[PDB]
């Protein structure tokens, strides 16, 4: 006998494009999939490399250019 | 304006339990998810640490312990 893992992220995840202007905080960023993928900006539980974020911040502390990747986890409150 | 990206991979994703023999093919498991999560062992594509795996060739060939993880992705066509 032996115990096994499968992952099902790259397989049920999705890779989603959004198009927003710079001007975005934290608290804002969040909402912007219930109109795309309708999720409630509660269990969003975002992930840029290294560090998660604080609610209501810039960008520009995270300093994201165009046509980047956010990693994407669901949290509990 | 500018373009972003967003990957919901571990969000929507689920990790799955699977307990089998050391010895097993990759089907096995592959129907074991089919048999655990429902998706045809056609449509999935696993790639354990490494190399892209195919089916047939001996789990032992690739080394796997006990409680070891997969990351199983979407197959469009053979």
């Amino acid at each position: 006998g032996m115990q096994i893992f499968v992952s099902t992220a790259w397989f049920c995840g999705k890779l989603i494009t959004l198009e927003v202007e710079p001007s975005d905080t934290i608290e804002n960023v969040k909402a912007k999939i219930q109109d795309k993928e309708g999720i409630p900006p509660d269990q969003q539980r975002l992930i840029f490399a290294g560090k998660q974020l604080e609610d209501g911040r810039t960008l520009s502390d995270y300093n994201i250019q165009k046509e980047s990747g956010l990693q994407l986890h669901r949290r509990l409150r």
